[PDB]
């Protein structure tokens, strides 16, 4: 029977209601209600958590999205694909006893639910509870690194869950919201576009910007020239130059995924929509929907996309651009005024001082 929660919110399920006090505490110790470096760490988590899973070679393999990234913090944290995943999988564990009554794998995928949904422009996405509590640690080499080609990538996502290659671009949007720091060793949340607090297409259209240099260190193992690698970083500041993956650059050029990339440049809803359907996919990997009951109602109504328009930034225009889809032209844009490149902020408040929470726990790093 249908039932309201303590918040007023309408549900299907009165066992969705449980969810709600979860948000509440997980944006109170952790989130904060930003789009920042947490939030970011619990999405990319969500990925880790629910990728482990494989077709080919069966249950034994990994349980997807599981919460076994939480359950057994000793293994699939410190294979090498997940270096820097602790600081999420830290964070969400003390919610597992705050929160009994909710399975790791659900704490998860909620988790990564409420993220997005700090962030301007990001979809409110599908929540579907009850993923059973138990588990068993994934074995390694199911998670994509960015040294991996577009065939082996498409491969690794059609073995997890059948995702096909506009699936596999869809999800990478998240590269708007995500910042690197075990990629070079010398920098700490080198961003992956200029605007890593917003959920906008910029991520599309600066892949495809020709390098000039990079933002760090030239030779990190799936890394790639950046078009935007101007920091502060040298003089003590915290404005890390942009960053570019050898598998983003990969997807957005080779025949199978260039238009899909550049399909979502300038086009926020489609883009959106997209990350929203692929993303209730991935979040149910090892499981039949069936079994689970529909909690959408209880995601939290994300920020509203952001009034600016899809912009080339400062010192870059279409005369950069590297195209290779054959099936669209790209979309004549505005470019930001200025004679120098712009920094690109640490912090959502555009500053350089911002801290963030982080638990200590059991997950460890490099
Ligand atoms: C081919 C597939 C993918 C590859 C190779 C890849 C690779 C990476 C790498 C290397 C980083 C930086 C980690 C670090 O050094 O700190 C990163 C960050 C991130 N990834 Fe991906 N990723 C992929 C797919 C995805 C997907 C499917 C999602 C979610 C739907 C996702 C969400 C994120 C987020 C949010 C961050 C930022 C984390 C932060 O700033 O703390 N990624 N990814
Ligand atoms: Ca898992
Ligand atoms: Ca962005
Ligand atoms: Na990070």
């Amino acid at each position: 029977p249908t039932a309201v929660c303590s918040d007023g919110t309408r549900v299907s399920n009165a066992v969705c209601c449980d969810f709600v006090s979860l948000g509440q505490d997980l944006q109170s110790m952790v989130l904060q209600g930003d789009c920042g470096e947490d939030a970011h760490e619990i999405i990319r988590l969500t990925f880790h958590d629910a990728v482990a899973i494989s077709r080919k070679l069966g249950p034994s393999a990994g349980g997807g999205a599981d919460g076994s990234m939480l359950l057994f913090p000793l293994v699939e944290p410190e294979f090498a694909a997940s270096n820097g995943i602790d600081d999420s999988v830290n964070n969400l564990i003390p919610f597992l006893s705050l929160h009994p009554t909710i399975s790791a794998g659900d704490l998860v995928q909620f988790a990564g639910a409420v993220a997005l949904s700090n962030c301007p422009g990001a979809p409110r996405v599908q929540f579907l509870a009850g993923r059973p509590n138990h588990t068993i640690a994934a074995i390694d080499g199911l998670i994509p690194e960015p040294q991996d080609n577009v065939t082996s990538i498409l491969e690794r996502f059609d073995d997890a869950g059948g995702f096909t290659p506009f699936e596999v671009v869809s999800l990478l949007a998240s590269h708007t919201i995500a910042r690197a720091d075990k990629v070079d060793p010398t920098l700490d949340a080198a961003p992956f576009d200029t605007t890593p607090f917003t959920f906008d297409s910029q991520i599309f259209l600066e892949v495809l910007l020709k390098g000039v240099g990079f933002p760090g260190l030239d030779n990190n193992t799936g890394e790639v020239s950046s078009p935007l690698p101007l920091g502060d970083t040298s003089t003590g500041g915290k404005d890390t130059g942009l960053m570019r993956l050898q598998s983003d650059f990969a997807l957005a050029h080779d025949p199978r995924t260039a238009c899909f990339w550049q399909g979502f440049v300038d086009q926020q809803e489609f883009m959106s929509q997209s990350f929203a359907s692929a993303f209730a996919k991935l979040a149910v990997l090892g499981h039949n929907t069936d079994d689970l009951i529909d909690c959408s109602e209880v995601v939290p109504v994300p920020k509203p996309a952001v009034d600016k328009p899809t912009t080339f930034p400062a010192t870059t225009g279409p005369q950069d651009l590297e195209l290779s889809c054959l099936a669209e032209r790209f979309p004549t844009l505005s470019v930001d005024p200025g004679a120098q490149e712009t920094l690109i902020p640490h912090c959502s408040d555009g500053l350089e001082n911002c801290t963030s929470v982080q638990f200590s726990g059991p997950a460890t790093d490099s």
